[PDB]
């Protein structure tokens, strides 16, 4: 699935991707949602949203 | 402030440095809550995460 950047996104962490408006992007996992989480040793990263519950 | 404690349903093995290894039943803090991210690749074959509202299927 090719998608298109609607707007500029300036990465606010080294863990995010910078994209330019109109940029052609390849959407990689059947458009699955990821969430950003932090563990008890203060490490942060993305996990697929379906792997956690409140 | 907007950080809720969530529990891992399953083990997850990180496939990129920006992802996080987690264990089933591990307690984690969910950040930027409401914020759904998509894993994308650009024309320079860099893969990374962007907020879902910044992209669309045309």
């Amino acid at each position: 699935v090719v998608v298109v950047a609607k707007f500029d996104y300036v990465a606010q962490q080294e863990q995010e991707l910078d994209i330019k408006k109109n940029e052609r992007l390849w959407l990689l996992d059947d458009s699955k949602s990821w969430w950003r989480v932090r563990n008890s040793m203060n490490k942060t990263g993305f996990v697929p949203s379906n792997y956690v519950e409140r």
